[PDB]
């Protein structure tokens, strides 16, 4: 029949350019953030002040999240003043809407080794910390209690089983966190909340921005990986705890 | 002993049905997912020779991210985001099919189903509902089946109605998993509730005459989804059984 | 005080049971005024109203009330004529007022036609033989639309007949309600109870015509009692 | 530190109990001012107010407060007169203020008539014998309305009688709340109870409608025996509410 | 590989535990500035501020924050002075800023009085003895309000005392939250952990007066250990 049908049929008769297809898919794949863009942004706008500012912003992200106004009305006076000051200074937003967009949580994810260290030190101040986690498992790794830990899970220099175990241990926290903050998820299967965070996690782990060798070294320094390159008992127990539901 | 309007209602109900005009009305009014010819014509007329490549990029986007252009554009590589925005403005791509003229990436993908499905098979690990999800339900779920375009490739002719039924069930396994995995509305949703969420686009795609049945059959045989005898492969059969079994 | 005194005395009055019953009926739920719809259609469309109405009813049966959404998802000719008719008759998608003209209200305004057309168009219905055959043998196709409630007689047949027919139809109403909108049987029954009782109890469509029609379609026998298929369908709903 | 000192000194004050109870009573939940409603109706309608009010109450009992919406789905005559009365008395669909006159408030202002009418019009009620009979046999029809709380006596009967009546009525309040409030069908017994607790106790403890008349009326309808204790239907309904 | 180097180096910095803790405290949840509330009340109301504040607190205890909705649902006199006070002090129904003055914040600014009044007004509380007796015998009435958290001392008593008191009170917080907030024990615990700890860890209201007050009310023994009612309530909270 139509000319248009012949075109569709012929279109499906073309050879696939595999390399170019893979390139397109990678170009279009889920990306949580562009860390390099964010760091460039911070360093260029804040000057030498950018480190201090960034640390404070990260403390805010860790303890209160992205809701700048709503919290700011809800803290100490100096804290509020400074939070708003940083807000105007850096063009902070409460919601991640664009590739250029800078949220506090994105800042925290942009500097994961610092953020996770700070989170461990400020465990008692976390929205989902030891209070929630010790109930599920004994001695959950404090470095794991934040959105940035995904960036520190290595895909190289370790076995695939190690990577998997770490991802499950972290998945315990991701699940509990998602449930504790989302309206949507009060009663939901392990699998849907898992689906609510699968893309950011796989993207975070597979990202090439933060070097794997540094990840491995850092995990070893915190005792989350042994000197042998396999997960600590806390990691294994947490992983088992996530698998069991 | 009845009112004027009542008499009119009764007389109206005493008329003979013109069966042919009725079937015609039903067909005119029946569900139609898209006009592929309209989409292709618009794309080709707007893009000229670049329309082929551009379309391929758009289809990769549809396969991996869906229709939500802006939101997804915020969560991807720089090159991808750039070309995506460029193509949207260039072709007037929209995120929702609200009109027959609305051009969504998914409608584009569905307009070129053999290519879309081949690309889907090639881009297996990048799909939202792919081998990771499918392997848990069944062994070797056909990768060409893992996309919204496969429905258009199911033949109603050149095969038994049983073959068609089987293929539709095998594909329904993927449709079920996909619907549950992306359509947040479908929480706690029964097998039948989610089935009904895709019953119409699927039946419309299969019975559609835009894409010729013989080509469908030939293509399915070439991809080994149909055997040389014209019946579903063992993998297709297992997928169908897996769907019937829940 | 004096206001308490007035309240008490007010409560000392005898109830006028019949005047009360009329007030209740006047104020009771009413899905539509069929005479109003038909009159408006005829006045607006002129002689063309018959053809237009039949087309509109086919749309109501197969796609429902959502004109814009459906017009985006149908053939060109279908969409064009649908939008044209919307403009022509001022069709709306939701009934908010007594004057609101939705496709479903039209279909319900011409129930003997609508149910006949629905039977002829079994395969195009959202909830048809595919769904019904799973539940029961030989479900009457005329029952498979929103218009059938109006054809259930309250007179010229026993009340057991009326109840039975209402249960048989309740099977379809149940399935339809679930597929177009998991709640209890009674909850969903409650989702359609009022439009149904209103449709059955309406005096617009004459009972004798209803019974004659049901007889002609073999839903009631020459004897005036439900067919075997009707009895079984009713049992199928009583039985959940 | 001066503010802290002030805070401490404030908490070192002696409590004036009568002053506190006065404030609490002044601030406690109040569903409506019936005298206000009746006075407004009578002053506005004149001699016609009785007829008008009865029609309004039938509307409240059968359709609720949504005047325009309901006028959309009713007979022509019903719609015409409903809108006419709405216009005439300045009826509103929602109680935002003490002066707001809603149909349900009108019904609650004249509870003995409202409840008698509800019993007579049981088959027309949104939550009537169809629903209630499933839970209990012969649930008192006078209880099947928003006005019955006002008819439960706090005087002239035992405290146990009052409690029993309140539980029996709570069966209907529970069912009603569940059928009309969209939110509450996945809501526990206690959760739905808390949704109507305050209006109910305000209705029972209210002093507008005299207790002796309540008792006499309940006796006349056989909800109370000649002995002043709840009938078997009331007792069974109460048990049914306690049992969930 | 230029930005990555910066990212790694940033994570190679030393943590300043003290400045970090300082940032955390600065950014942590804080329910109110009692000094600002009291200063505004006293300066606006003059000699009258005491009368006003008490009335406002009774309103907070019995009705909460929703002034406009509640004013339509109370006695005429109550509604009138409530509206008058509302305008007089610029009272609002929701705390959006440190300057927002809600009735509940007023109540929490004067916790020893509020808790005393709450005990005296036991029968008028939304979650009072009726609810509490079902969970435990002799639950302390001073605990049946949002202000009690501020009176739990962190000093001048053993750390064990603080634990039992906070758990005993957590029982009321649980019941209250369930009754008004719109569901496991720990999940709802998370709904009130931050305000509870902020109230308990805040230093505006001196610990020695807290302890003294608790002794006077018999929640603490003469030696400074929890009453039997407190421990039984605590056990009752930890159990399920």
């Amino acid at each position: 029949m139509s000319e248009w049908s012949r075109i569709a049929v012929e279109f499906g008769e073309q050879q696939l350019n595999l390399t170019e297809l893979e390139d397109f898919a990678r170009e279009l794949a889920y990306e949580g953030l562009d860390p390099a863009l964010i760091i460039k942004k911070l360093k260029e706008t804040g000057g030498d002040d950018w480190v201090k500012d960034t640390k404070f912003i990260i403390v805010f992200a860790l303890t209160r999240g992205n809701k700048i106004v709503k919290a700011s009305g809800k803290m100490s006076n100096s804290g509020s003043k400074r939070l708003m000051a940083l807000q105007e200074k850096y063009g902070l937003v409460e919601r991640a809407e664009t590739r250029l967009s800078i949220t506090p949580v994105r800042v925290a994810q942009s500097l994961p080794t610092w953020t996770c260290a700070a989170a461990a030190a400020l465990k008692e101040y976390l929205p989902v910390g030891p209070a929630v986690m010790n109930l599920k498992v004994e001695n959950y790794p404090p470095e794991m209690m934040c959105m940035a830990f995904g960036s520190l899970i290595p895909t190289a220099g370790v076995s695939e089983a190690t990577t998997k175990t770490l991802m499950e241990a972290y998945s315990l926290w991701q699940d509990a966190f998602t449930k504790t903050i989302n309206v949507k998820m009060r009663g939901a299967s392990k699998t849907e909340v898992y689906n609510s965070f699968r893309d950011p996690l796989h993207a975070a782990v597979n990202s090439v921005f933060f070097p794997n060798d540094v990840r491995v070294k850092w995990l070893k320094a915190k005792g989350i990986l042994g000197p042998d390159g396999v997960p600590s008992r806390a990691a294994e127990v947490a992983a088992a705890a996530y698998r069991n539901l």
